[PDB]
């Protein structure tokens, strides 16, 4: 059993519902939270400006020690961070950009990192400003995650949409 409450549910493993990442991950404080990130941790807007915002910029703070170190993520890559007062641990996953003319095949890699952790709070990837189709992202999510993921939705439109289309 887990915390999580009112999501509807797709299939063994993945979760979905109407929320606020933000706000759920302070409702719950999950072993892991998933953010939107660049391959540079820069949290400007999106999943990673809002999670950042909601740390008071520790965050990027954070984030701009470990690439100083460390250099850029790959595209698909991920990195295990804090989760300052969100979550015990953030999970920056670098999903294809369209909108900068990233390979979308790298969106199966970027939701495999999922498989390392057994349950997260996880945005859909490549969606909203990342540019790509979300119904996409769901379906690539399906069928790459084997652990238990819990998927916020941001827009209510969208999310009636994910739901009423999902196979
Ligand atoms: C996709 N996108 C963008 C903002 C956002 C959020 N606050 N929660 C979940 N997904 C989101």
């Amino acid at each position: 059993v887990n915390s999580f409450s009112g999501y509807l549910k797709l299939t063994d493993n993945v979760y979905i519902k109407n929320a606020d990442i933000v706000e759920e991950a302070k409702k719950v404080k999950p072993t892991v939270v998933v953010n939107a990130a660049n391959v540079y941790l820069k949290h400007g807007g999106g999943v990673a400006g809002a999670l950042n915002k909601a740390t008071n910029n520790a965050m990027q703070v954070e984030s701009d020690d470990y690439i100083a170190t460390n250099g850029p993520l790959k595209v698909g890559g991920s990195c295990v961070l804090s989760g300052h007062n969100l979550a015990k641990h953030c999970l920056h996953v670098v999903g294809p950009n369209v909108n900068k003319g990233e390979d979308i095949q790298l969106l199966k890699s970027a939701y495999e990192n999922f498989n390392q952790h057994e349950v997260l709070l996880a945005p859909l990837l490549s969606a909203g400003i990342f540019g790509a189709d979300p119904i996409h992202s769901l379906r690539v999510c399906v069928d790459t995650v084997r652990t238990n993921v819990y998927l916020a939705v941001f827009d209510k439109n969208l999310y009636d949409k994910l739901v009423s289309s999902f196979l």
